[PDB]
């Protein structure tokens, strides 16, 4: 009975307070949807190998998730440890049902906690016995009592069956216990749903747990009615087991601050979107996510085919050394070092290691080493460091300003002593000959140069820098002789040659695996190197340290370190409300390795992803799984690349079909760009429209976003004194950036008023509305709303999150508090601000309305200058003249033009209202600032390598002097991140103001006059255009012409009448097939071919195209 751990195992990792935040992190987690070993009964061979024991001892394996159910209190406690005996320490963790008792005692092995053994009474056994499992308590170490973990007490309130889901962990010796209780109804299968597990007690027990079991106390059974021997264990408590693995997650809360749901950050390519995006709902499109890797484990990986220890003790058990001046160097090479037995034994007085941190010594492969043997005076040892100076340092031995291995110093009065003392060591005295690191000078400085202004010619007597060291064994301490060696490692100058005493193991290929080549501890898949290497080349960093290929130091063969098969992972999903399945794409990677792996591929189970027989597909964009190609091409919604798209809205597959799955199948195809049609080229004929279908489109444009700002400081500084002290010593940085905030913010308002204040004066609707049958109702404002806010823009407002997803009312705030007047944004907590527009919506609107009124009633003139009356009839007529249509057509066809107009308006509102997110760019900016702002928010929480992210604590619990560096590093980082944030807003400021200029143009040209530019203001011959604001934006109605209902017409540019080539003044000569007439290109107005509607010039004969006809002259 193995069963998916459907969603069970998730807990509370730490007790840091938080509310409704998608924080991703990683720990030892039982896999979800994962097999859990049921352990139920005594069923045959479940009791063999034991003493009729039902639920065997099990491997700990780094973590256990534990769960039991019952009708009534049955399941007793557990026992943990290495071996569960008195030989090795044990853990006895028992629920007395009166109290939970936890003991790390060394109790004798219990084959059964319930064995038929007892010695106080009649010899059989039973619960008559007083906890017979309590074998003996010798060398007990820990004892603890707490409240029971009662199992039925959960189920008592609701009269149901229950479970208790458990996670036992031992991290850093701390044995953390996380808990939960819940009712069930099904006992056959693991329930679907969700729950969280919270820490009960941490126990710093510090025993390597590897074996564990569950304990039960057998009373009896009633399966067969014979005797007390019918005390069958069959029908005893069952349970599940799984183990915990280091995989990443995501975790969520509710209003009450409690976990209600989670999305896994190590489960599924689909799930990884909801992880990385930090959403529980992913939208339609293509989304790229983070790659994966396998467990961190490996042996001593690959040290050279060299294996022989170095003779270190010679340096160390040596009785003949030199003085501090006579600092010798000794060569270490071509052997295996050890720094365990070196480090471990108790001989060294000084051991301190520089630029090198002393643990992994025995896994360090070195190129070469330098043993600096000499004897020092006891107090001088502190001066053995870079940054020291002194007679020994400045005049016996110096240090470079780069890495030197170690310092080893130790008293030598057991070998440097003669009862008469030791004058037998020496050092140089100062003589102003200051030198550089590592001069083995032994020159006798008896006479100087002489011309030096500090020596030679300066007042000397019998002085000799060679100063002997006079030891005495009866002299005391401080000046006792201290033999000292300077360890200095060269690394990376060559193949490393001397390694620590750690034998490496074999190597694997093509699997994502770490490794360590002579200290080169790297990772990836191992691909055979196709390079003719060069034999004095060990590792090839093809560019900028990228040690691309490696030659192993045991087999001497070359290996391209391909970083384990590397290629982007992106998803193809229709959304979340749509469905919960995904296509798996890898970027320019042929699916030849694992197609896709969460830590490994799998053949039959839920990871079923095959490069053949599964939903494999191959492109220049790399191989696809999930995606089955199909031949038919259509348009693209979720892109992939090269037109290859995985988006069919309506599939022929019924069951799943979501938008990218097709009955459990992601589909594959390419953008079809539209239909296919030859238009019949001829050299002599047109089709000129005999009707039209004008259209009005929706040109949607954001005009602004929030003029936020920040108290840079109180953002950062949170109003702290020493905070501000260190803050200022950086300085105007804050000032710089928020000055930018200023310029850009005021800038956007200038942009807005700019896109609005094009006119001197303000117009109102004329009360009578007899405007040629063109209804303006819905576009126009109505007094019923505050300040005559137009129907259309009201819909705009409602269609958008005026609240902007409520940045006054997301995860709420201080409720009803200083949060001021209920519509803008921005969740102000501290440091930050936003300032409401200089132009509130109301003016913004009534501008636009004045715009409208002018362009209707006075047309060209209201913004150009004085607004002058004109019938919008003949105004529209002149605008047809602007698109080149005579006022004849409008005159004749005024009513249907009106009707199309107003119907178009209605369709406009139909769209904008019905179509959600029609406004993309608007709410785009909204979202943009949303994240920018909110990120900025989160960035307070970045500890930045400090010991705490909050300024408060880092200042508080620290004395200032040390607090200086942490405070600083934080100042640096958060400051920096702000400055970044600033920069990004700047990015917008730019692209915004660009769009803003664009839109100001859009209005000015297409509205104060008539756009005559191609697709500037919408497809077609523009007539008029109209302003439709958004709280940070504007949309535009556009009156453009589209002809229709065409018919063939053979043509002739000239009419060859009366020996003279006659041509049409305005248009082209047209025929029905038999009658030659004149009409222009955008409509059939066949005309009697007159000299009035034509003209004569040149000759008719020389060039093709003409016909012969007659022409009528006035």
């Amino acid at each position: 009975a193995y069963t998916n751990s459907f969603t069970r195992g998730v807990y509370y990792p730490d007790k840091v307070f938080r509310s409704s935040v998608l924080h991703s992190t990683q720990d030892l987690f039982l896999p979800f949807f994962s097999n859990v070993t049921w352990f139920h009964a005594i069923h045959v061979s479940g009791t063999n190998g034991t003493k009729r024991f039902d639920n065997p001892v099990l491997p700990f394996n780094d973590g256990v998730y534990f769960a039991s159910t019952e009708k009534s209190n049955i399941i007793r406690g557990w026992i943990f440890g290495t071996t569960l005996d008195s030989k090795t320490q044990s853990l006895l963790i028992v629920n007395n049902a009166t109290n939970v008792v936890i003991k790390v005692c060394e109790f004798q092995f219990c084959n059964d906690p319930f064995l038929g053994v007892y010695y106080h009474k009649n010899n059989k056994s039973w619960m008559e016995s007083e906890f017979r499992v309590y074998s003996s308590a010798n060398n007990c170490t820990f004892e603890y009592v707490s409240q029971p973990f009662l199992m039925d007490l959960e189920g008592k309130q609701g009269n149901f069956k229950n479970l208790r889901e458990f996670v036992f962990k031992n991290i850093d010796g701390y044995f953390k216990i996380y808990s939960k209780h819940t009712p069930i109804n099904l006992v056959r299968d693991l329930p679907q749903g969700f729950s969280a597990l919270e820490p009960l007690v941490d126990l710093p027990i510090g025993i390597n747990i590897t074996r564990f079991q569950t304990l039960l106390a057998l009373h009896r059974s009633y399966l067969t009615p014979g005797d007390s021997s019918s005390g069958w264990t069959a029908g005893a408590a069952a349970y599940y087991v799984g183990y915990l693995q280091p995989r990443t997650f995501l975790l969520k809360y509710n209003e009450n601050g409690t976990i209600t749901d989670a999305v896994d950050c190590a489960l599924d390519p689909l799930s990884e979107t909801k992880c990385t995006l930090k959403s529980f709902t992913v939208e339609k499109g293509i989304y790229q996510t983070s790659n994966f890797r396998v467990q961190p484990t490996e042996s001593i990986v690959r040290f050279p085919n060299i294996t022989n220890l170095c003779p270190f003790g010679e340096v160390f058990n040596a009785t003949r050394f030199a003085s501090v001046y006579a600092w010798n160097r000794k060569r270490i090479s071509n052997c295996v070092a050890d720094y365990s037995v070196l480090y471990n034994s108790a001989s060294f007085s000084t051991f301190k290691c520089y630029g090198v941190s002393p643990t992994k010594l025995n896994d360090l492969c070195f190129t070469n080493v330098y043993a600096d043997s000499f004897v020092i005076r006891g107090d001088e040892v502190r001066q053995i460091a870079p940054g020291q100076t002194g007679k020994i340092a400045d005049y016996n031995y110096k240090l470079p300003d780069d890495f030197t291995g170690c310092v080893i110093a130790w008293n030598s009065n057991n070998l440097d002593s003669k009862v008469g003392g030791n004058y037998n060591y020496l050092y140089r005295l100062f003589r102003k000959s200051n030198l550089k690191p590592f001069e083995r000078d032994i020159s006798t400085e008896i006479y100087q140069a002489g011309s030096t202004p500090c020596n030679g010619v300066e007042g000397f007597n019998c002085y000799f820098p060679l100063q002997s060291y006079g030891f005495q064994p009866t002299n005391g301490v401080g000046y006792q002789p201290y033999r000292v060696v300077v360890l200095s490692f060269e690394l990376l100058h060559a193949p490393a040659t001397v390694c620590g005493p750690k034998k490496s193991t074999n190597l694997v290929k093509n699997k994502c695996v770490n490794f360590n080549f002579n200290g080169l501890t790297g990772t990836g898949v191992l691909t055979e190197s196709n390079k003719k290497f060069l034999p004095f080349q060990q590792f090839g960093r093809d560019i900028a340290d990228t040690t691309d290929a490696v030659r192993d130091p045991q087999t001497l063969e070359i290996l391209d370190i391909t970083p384990c098969s590397f290629g982007g992972v992106s998803v193809i999903t229709p959304g979340t409300n749509t469905s919960n399945q995904v296509a798996v794409l890898y970027q320019d990677v042929n699916c030849t390795e694992v197609p896709v792996a969460i830590h490994a591929d799998q053949l039959t189970p839920t990871w079923r992803v095959y490069s053949t027989g599964s939903n494999v597909f191959q492109t220049r964009a790399g191989c696809l799984i999930g995606a089955e190609h199909v031949n038919n091409s259509y348009e693209c919604d979720i892109p992939i690349g090269a037109g290859i798209c995985a988006s069919y809205q309506t599939q022929t597959n019924s069951p799943r079909r979501a938008r990218s799955v097709a009955s459990q199948s992601i589909i594959a195809y390419t953008m079809s760009l539209g239909a296919e049609n030859s238009v019949a080229y001829s050299n002599n004929s047109i089709a000129i429209p005999t009707n039209f279908t004008i259209s009005v489109t929706t040109e949607i444009l954001p005009v602004s976003m929030t003029k936020t700002s920040v108290d840079c400081t109180m953002y950062i500084c949170g109003d702290s004194t020493e905070c501000s002290n260190l803050l200022l010593q950086y300085g105007s940085f804050c000032t710089q950036l928020n000055r930018a905030l200023t310029g850009i913010a005021v800038e956007q308002d200038k942009n807005t008023q700019e896109v609005f204040a094009q006119v001197k004066q303000i117009y109102k609707t004329p009360p009578i509305k007899d405007f040629g049958g063109f209804n303006f109702s819905q576009i126009l404002p109505d007094p019923s709303k505050p300040s005559k806010r137009s129907f259309i823009e009201d819909l705009l407002f409602n269609k958008v999150t005026l609240a902007d997803a409520g940045f006054i009312k997301q995860y709420g705030d201080c409720l009803g508090d200083i949060a001021a007047r209920d519509l803008i944004c921005a969740q102000k907590f501290n440091g930050l601000t936003v300032l409401p527009p200089l132009l509130t919506d109301e003016m913004i609107a009534q501008y636009t309305s004045a715009l409208l009124a002018g362009t209707i009633t006075s047309g060209w003139t209201f913004g150009a200058g004085a607004a002058l009356q004109i019938p919008f009839a003949m105004q529209m007529a002149y605008r047809f003249n602007g698109i080149g249509v005579t006022q004849n057509v409008l005159y004749e066809n005024q009513k249907l033009i009106a009707n199309q107009f107003n119907s178009a308006i209605g369709k406009i509102q139909d769209s904008l209202s019905s179509t959600a997110s029609a406004l993309g760019k608007l709410q785009d900016v909204v979202n943009q600032n949303a994240q920018a702002l909110n990120t900025l928010v989160k960035q307070l929480s970045s500890n930045f390598g400090a010991i705490s992210s909050v300024l408060n604590d880092i200042l508080s619990r620290l004395d200032k002097v040390e607090a200086e560096v942490q405070i600083d590093r934080l100042i640096t980082g958060r400051l920096q991140s702000l400055q970044t944030y600033v920069t990004q807003q700047l990015i917008r400021a730019a692209e915004i103001r660009a769009s803003a200029n664009l839109a100001a143009t859009k209005m000015s040209e297409c509205v104060l006059g008539q756009s005559k530019r191609v697709d500037f203001c919408g497809k077609g011959y523009h007539l008029m255009s109209f302003p439709q604001s958004a709280p940070h934006g504007v949309v535009f109605l556009h009156v453009t012409y589209v002809p229709a209902q065409e018919k063939n017409f053979t043509t002739a540019p000239a009419i060859c009448h009366d020996g003279k080539a006659h041509f049409p003044r305005e248009g082209v000569f047209v025929s029905n097939g038999t009658h030659w007439f004149v009409t222009q290109r955008n409509f059939y107005e066949p005309q009697i071919i007159t000299t009035d509607n034509t003209f004569v010039s040149g000759n008719c004969d020389v060039v093709i195209g003409i016909v012969n006809n007659t022409v009528y002259d006035p």
